[PDB]
């Protein structure tokens, strides 16, 4: 009945497979078309399971690390976000992606942007 | 050996409760001292489990939805940021909190800030 | 030669009008059609006057304080981003809009979002 | 009576300086003690010249372009913020960092932050 349950596909051709479970955890795996990124990588996050009724979107999150048996790119992205739903059923989000880095550059560790997920592919 | 796992406080003084399995996931709960949060919350993430050993910092991210059975908030925060280990360590983050709302009012639905956590409380 | 002067509008139909003088500055007007906004707004900003020559966007800013003759929304935004010239010139943006707060409300303070500007309107 | 006319350093030992124009402008230099940067750098940007009179801070923001004449970054920073009178004033900011990218790089030009100014120098 959340709708978040299935495959996502987001502006850069990125692949979002998630299952929302009742309790509110998302789980799935996430596979970027874009950066230091091979094949899929686990992801986690959290829902809001009992939503406003009122035609506010559902609030979201989730995180991928970037290590997987073939990469690892030391670095992590979280996604936060809305899923709205109807005929064209979206997920809006904005993410953060930050990278290690020593102290002395701990300011430039994080880049910041946008995804929108649909259920069909972008062309 | 990742140096993760136990309790953190950040400037606010809300309260962050994590293990890192071995696995790379983080899993615990979080009580935030600002904002309509009530007791502990749920979180979920991940982390780099296999870090650079050049001095940077270890990538991580979790995410809480605030819904718990005394309080929803219809909203969800994600945490991107780093370990840095040490006599003084330190989570470095940025976060991302995301609110339900209507598509007219979509543009306005996600703070942005930064949370610092140390392994002991401020005063 | 570099493409920005004139008018821009956003995904949300707002309407952006800039002049990028020969040493760097960007100077107009903002109408917003979101939030609490009634006609137009000073700004101002900066731009790489001399952009790099391989395919790359040009980087540049600018400042709305949300107070004119008609309003005062105690609020402020930056948009950071780059323009991106061609047959569907673009400016993509990232912007961070700041309300004065207590003390105790600052974590609170800063919304992020993103905005899309192009030459000719949103239908 | 704006307060925020004068000198400020950040936690990374930068320099802004900084004139508040009865208009609501913002006119200066800055000196970034990090990243790609040498020496002052134009400012401008805009603040709320008539804030609420409740204890709550003064919303403003600025961009600097990271082209002078020894260094260009292609990039440019924009803070949003608010300064926080008192015996400790303060200015609280958070920033966006945009380098010039190729269209397919476009997704990664952004850098996401936070800094604090004071009116005295960091140790
Ligand atoms: O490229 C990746 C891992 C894959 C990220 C894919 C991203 S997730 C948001 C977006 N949506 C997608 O679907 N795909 C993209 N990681 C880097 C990024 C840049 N890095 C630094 C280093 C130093 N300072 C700053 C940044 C180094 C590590
Ligand atoms: O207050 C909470 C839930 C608790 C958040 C606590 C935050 S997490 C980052 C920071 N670090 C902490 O330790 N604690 C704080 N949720 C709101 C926020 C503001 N909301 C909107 C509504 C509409 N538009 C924008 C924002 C409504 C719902
Ligand atoms: O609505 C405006 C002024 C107009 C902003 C228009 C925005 S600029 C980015 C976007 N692109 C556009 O073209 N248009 C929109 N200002 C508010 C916002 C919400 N405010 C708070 C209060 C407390 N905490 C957090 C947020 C109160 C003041
Ligand atoms: O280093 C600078 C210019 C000086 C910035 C100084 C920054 S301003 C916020 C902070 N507060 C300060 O006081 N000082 C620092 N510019 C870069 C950054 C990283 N760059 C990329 C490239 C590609 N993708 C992402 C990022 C390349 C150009």
């Amino acid at each position: 009945e959340a709708g978040i349950t299935g495959t996502w596909y987001n502006q850069l051709g990125s692949t979002f497979i998630v299952t929302a479970g009742a309790d509110g955890a998302l789980t799935g795996t996430y596979e970027s078309a874009a950066g230091k990124a091979e094949s899929r990588y686990v992801l986690t996050g959290r829902y809001d399971s009992a939503p406003a009724t009122d035609g506010s979107g559902t609030a979201l999150g989730w995180t991928v690390a970037w290590k997987n048996n073939y990469r690892n790119a030391h670095s992590a992205t979280t996604w936060s976000g809305q899923y709205v739903g109807g005929a064209e059923a979206r997920i809006n989000t904005q993410w953060l992606l930050t990278a290690g880095q020593t102290e002395a550059n701990g300011w430039a560790s994080t880049l910041v942007g946008h995804d929108t997920f649909t259920k069909v592919k972008p062309s």
